């Protein structure tokens, strides 16, 4: 199998829009209830990084952490393209120790996204 | 090799957990700098889990006026024992779509913790 036949497809990715606070963004997040989120620039095919839920706690204890910069917080995300085999994947996450990659199509568009749970529940 | 929980657990004593009586203001800098994404929350000792804190529900105090007590936020805890076997344990995971379980003696005290990570570790293939 290949990381297009198990991805989420780009539609239905839970992404943050680079331009939003965490006032503006954390409704959404807090209803996906996702660990880690793609964040987007200009498209969806704009990947600019990962967020990380968890990166978030430090803004609890700011003064006006509900307005700060998302690009900041920001991890680089992992590439794979759609036609990495899962057996390869999986040893790249262990390696890598993350969880999710970004899968990018033949002309560097984003074709959606994958992770080691769903990994795991095809291989 | 008949692997078992014991076998890759993160022992009690090394465990980053919160105290069902701290305030987030009293415990985010310990959650902040260990960094993970689920803590064991403990009651009068170490043995005695409450349940577990995920990282991602303390997201609302963001914007929320509420950090000076933590037991709202509790999951339920999974509980397996030391000896069970790897092989046994990733399949329950996959079952209940959990990523953590408190490891528990002999004796009904707390042995670790352990991860669906600490089982992919042990057992997927280095990069050929
Ligand atoms: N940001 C996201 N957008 C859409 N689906 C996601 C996202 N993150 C994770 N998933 C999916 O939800 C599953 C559980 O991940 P999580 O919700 O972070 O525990 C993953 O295995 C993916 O199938
Ligand atoms: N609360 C914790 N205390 C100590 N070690 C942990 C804890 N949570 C996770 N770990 C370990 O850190 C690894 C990565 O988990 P995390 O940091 O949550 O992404 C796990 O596979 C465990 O080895």
């Amino acid at each position: 199998l290949q990381v297009r036949d198990i991805m989420v497809p780009r539609s239905q990715m839970i992404s943050i829009k680079a331009t939003q606070t965490p006032r503006e963004f954390l409704p959404a997040v807090i209803d996906a209830a996702h660990s880690r989120y793609p964040v987007i620039g200009e498209s969806h095919d704009d990947v600019l990084g990962v967020l990380l839920a968890k990166d978030l706690l430090p803004l609890i204890l700011k003064a006006d952490g509900d307005s700060d910069d998302v690009k900041k917080l920001l991890r680089p995300a992992t590439f794979v393209p759609e036609s990495k085999r899962l057996n390869v994947l999986l040893r790249e996450f262990r390696a890598n120790h993350n969880h999710m990659a970004i899968v990018i199509d033949e002309y560097g568009g984003v074709a959606g996204l994958v992770t080691i749970e769903d990994v795991l529940e095809q291989i």
